[PDB]
DNA sequence: CGCATATATGCG
DNA sequence: CGCATATATGCG
């Protein structure tokens, strides 16, 4: 299933939830540290 | 990693 | 909304 993905970042205090995909937020994440860091900090909601 | 499908924002 | 760009989940 198309499940959500909820990120929450370390360095800002910010949280998101994406099912993927092109997302302002979280590609601002990935340009400032990277996408593993990105993914690392994830939590998996079944929504 | 590449393909398929649903998701997701911007250019037009 | 059509398309480009990107990207999670799932098949293989």
């Amino acid at each position: 299933a198309r499940k959500v993905k909820q990120y929450k970042n370390p360095h800002t205090g910010e949280v998101i939830e994406t099912k993927g995909g092109n997302h302002k937020t979280l590609k601002e994440w990935k340009a400032k540290w990277g996408p593993e860091a990105v993914e690392s900090w994830a939590t998996l909601l079944g929504h």
